[PDB]
């Protein structure tokens, strides 16, 4: 039915939306460990 | 519809694959983030 395919795509949606967060997270986190390595090295040349 | 709830399926099997790459992604930059800032606090500290 329209209600299975709309709950698939409600987790496949979902999941894009959540592979949107978790690579906000990610890339996120990735443009942070360039600043905390950058931080890190910021202390390191200090 | 009939075969979305499939597609859909199997687009939310890869849909969680890549979120959860991504949020694999963001657990191991967690780690790493955390590594720095131990690491930056190593630092900061000294």
């Amino acid at each position: 039915l329209k209600l299975d395919k709309e709950n698939a795509l409600d987790r496949a949606e979902q999941a894009e939306a959540d592979k949107k967060a978790a690579e906000d997270r990610s890339k996120q986190l990735e443009d942070e460990l360039v600043s905390l390595q950058k931080k890190l090295k910021g202390t390191e040349d200090e």
